[PDB]
């Protein structure tokens, strides 16, 4: 009897394929021939972008191990290698068929396939991860059309990198949408590069809800009256969040682009710009495609017809060449039968931390929780831990099924509460995921074992990313020590993070939404740092044109356009005439690393009740998870 089938294999089961190698697991891996949109992407020379994620959070530690340099966006035609390199490892073990029915039994499941071949297996791992309605406009879509309007009912990455495209050839994009949250993928912390997962320092919510709240949310919640801010210039955005019903956020359920702003793309990639255009670094800066009108928001309720082929806003009955519906994202899931007979109803909910569904038995889902910022690798490399420990370790398998059913109700009550179930409740931030899974496997860190600053700067500060985990135990990964070293050292062992905390423990929400703003660049959307690169963006759509041999005459006027951009733009008109951290955070910064090896518990009283509060860092008052405990 086959211990594990692992059925569909891009990304997500790498990790745990490794995992299953190295305890000598017997398992078996089947995958359709035809493969996955990067495949798609790669034969019609579409792989032309690079991913909206940091190489850190993208990448496996064993990859990150030995290819880690500095930090840098991976191209897509990077990322498709990196699948293809360990696609060429495990060929061997994969059998190119695709599965259409899984009947799961007591301790095992009967797996049929189109080739008509039949497979048992006692442990089976679905990694076939989403069919995509948008991957039809990446795949196949033309990139030499001009001058036409597209609509836009949905604000996602895929409509992001499309507009990315479509921007260059004067179309026009209209955003028709009910809100969305974009954040800067790159941040500037006194003029240094920090990808935004560099800056979540996730567990501090273990010190309290309250405080990571104000950590990390007003660039998403509407909470400053800062007029240089993209939601009080262009209050379209704004997203209706009453359906949040949890103290931990950012909430399971909140998605965001993250996106290129100009000055870091800049910073970047001016000085070989049709180069690093042509490896797939895009301008996707959707706050300066609103500065400058390239795009609009209109209301969600704005009178469209299907028929006559047109939009009705700035009393303009205005005709577009598509309307782009957004990206409905489902499970490519097998029909699974339960004890031979009943269908299975996937709910992202009604799963053990996204992989443990509740009526079927030694059934796995890898891939299918999606990371609110940086890469699945996050998620996918930790999921395959719990994974692979629940499959090989029978003790561990037993201690979390036992009580499963009150497992699943009690993440549930603290992430969602009384929500109704979302199509995006599978979004969750990486660092509470990733440190989630980490004390359910135990690789964690204890608060209580710091000894030194540094120390608490490691526990709280560097990023929850999956190597993280992966440095001493269970599941170490060698060349984690150096990786952490380098990682550190480069990043200035994540003070300026840590030391934002320490700014703002005293501060109420209102306090710190203000002070978040209060620098000379805030981290997300800041619209002051737009103009100024009014020539740079020329420069590009110029270098983007020569980059995929377009021709676009740039003195064509569509002054329903104009109305339209100036409709659109009256409160942005209103507000941007009305236009503390940095000062804070560069002293802390001198603070924290002028005692980077003291000794915590011996830290003396009343640089004042930080010290308090630094010292209760060893025995922080939030650390319950009762899905865990
Ligand atoms: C356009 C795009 C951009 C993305 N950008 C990023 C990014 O910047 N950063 C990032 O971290 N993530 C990104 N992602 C998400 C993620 O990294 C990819 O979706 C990744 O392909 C998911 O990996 P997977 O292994 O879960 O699924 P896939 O890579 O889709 O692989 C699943 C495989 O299983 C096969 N399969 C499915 N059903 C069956 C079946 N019944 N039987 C047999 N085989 C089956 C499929 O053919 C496929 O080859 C992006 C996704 C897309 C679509
Ligand atoms: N702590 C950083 C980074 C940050 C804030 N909110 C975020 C949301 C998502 C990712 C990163 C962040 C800041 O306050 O600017
Ligand atoms: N799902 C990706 C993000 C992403 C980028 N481009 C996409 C297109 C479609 C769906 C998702 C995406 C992630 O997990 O990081």
């Amino acid at each position: 009897m086959l211990e594990v089938c692992i059925i569909g294999f891009g990304f997500s089961a790498i990790p745990l394929v490794r995992e299953l190698a190295r305890t000598q697991t017997e398992f078996q891996i089947i995958s359709a021939e035809s493969g996955s949109v990067w495949d798609r992407l790669s034969e019609s020379g579409r792989l032309d972008f690079s991913l909206v994620s940091s190489f850190q959070t993208s990448f496996y530690s064993f990859d990150l191990v030995r290819d880690y340099e500095k930090d840098y966006y991976p191209t897509a035609k990077q990322f498709y290698e990196m699948h293809e390199r360990w696609r060429s490892v495990y060929e061997e073990k994969i059998i190119r068929d695709f599965v259409t029915k899984i009947e799961n039994f007591k301790d095992y499941s009967l797996i049929s396939t189109r080739s008509g071949k039949t497979y048992e297996a006692k442990h089976v791992v679905l990694a076939t991860g989403f069919d995509r309605l948008m991957n039809t406009f990446l795949s196949n879509f033309d990139n030499h059309v001009s001058n036409k309007t597209f609509v836009f009912d949905t604000m996602g990455d895929s409509a992001n990198l499309l507009i990315a495209k479509l921007i260059p050839n004067n179309n026009k994009i209209i955003l028709r949408t009910n809100g969305f949250t974009a954040l800067d993928q790159e941040v500037q912390v006194l003029g240094k590069p920090f990808t935004l997962d560099q800056l979540e320092s996730p567990n501090f919510r273990y010190v309290s809800s309250e405080l990571y709240d104000r950590l990390m949310m007003s660039p998403v919640y509407p909470r400053t009256v800062n007029p240089a801010v993209s939601y009080n210039q262009f209050p379209l955005i704004r997203r209706d969040f009453s359906w949040v019903d949890s103290k931990s956020s950012p909430p399971n359920g909140l998605i965001a682009i993250k996106y290129w702003p100009i000055d870091q793309y800049y910073y970047h990639f001016n000085d070989d710009l049709e180069n690093y255009i042509s490896k797939g670094y895009l301008l996707n800066d959707i706050a300066m495609w609103l500065h400058t009108g390239k795009v609009i928001l209109v209301p969600s309720d704005t009178p469209i017809n299907f028929d006559k082929k047109t939009i009705t806003y700035a009393g303009i009955e205005r005709s577009f060449h598509q309307y782009v519906k957004g990206d409905a994202e489902q499970p490519r899931l097998p029909t699974i039968l339960i004890n031979g007979e009943t269908p299975f109803e996937y709910l992202y909910r009604d799963t053990f931390m996204g992989v443990i569904p509740q009526r079927l038995n030694n059934i796995y889902f890898l891939g299918y929780t999606r990371p609110f910022t940086g890469g699945l690798a996050n998620i996918t490399e930790m999921q395959s831990l719990f994974i692979h420990k629940l499959i090989t370790q029978p003790q561990f398998h037993q201690k979390i099924h036992q009580n499963l059913s009150k497992r699943i109700t009690a993440y549930n009550q603290h992430y969602y509460g009384a929500a109704k179930p979302r199509k995006h409740d599978h979004t969750v931030p990486f660092g509470f995921y990733t440190e989630d899974i980490a004390r359910l496997i135990g690789i964690h860190y204890q608060p209580n074992e710091c000894r030194s600053v540094r120390d608490l700067l490691f526990y709280y500060a560097f990023p929850n990313n999956a190597f993280k985990y992966r440095l001493k135990g269970e599941y170490a990964v060698d060349g984690v020590d150096e990786l952490i070293q380098k990682v550190n050292d480069k990043h200035d062992h994540y003070a300026q993070v840590f030391v934002q905390a320490l700014s703002i423990r005293n501060m109420n929400s209102d306090e710190a939404a203000e002070w978040d703003h209060s620098a000379r660049r805030f981290s997300f959307n800041d619209m002051r740092h737009k103009e100024g690169y009014r020539a740079f963006l020329d420069t590009y759509l110029k270098a983007y044109r020569q980059v995929e041999n377009i021709s676009v005459d740039d003195t064509v006027v569509d002054e329903e356009w104009n109305f339209m951009v100036k409709e659109a733009c009256q409160v942005r008109d209103k507000v941007a005439p009305n236009i503390s951290k940095d000062e804070d955070v560069n002293k802390g910064i001198r603070l924290i690393l002028s005692i980077l090896d003291s000794d915590i518990s011996s830290l003396p009283d009343s640089e004042a009740q930080s010290i308090e509060f630094i010292r209760r860092l060893l025995q922080p008052k939030n650390y319950e998870l009762l899905f865990i405990r």
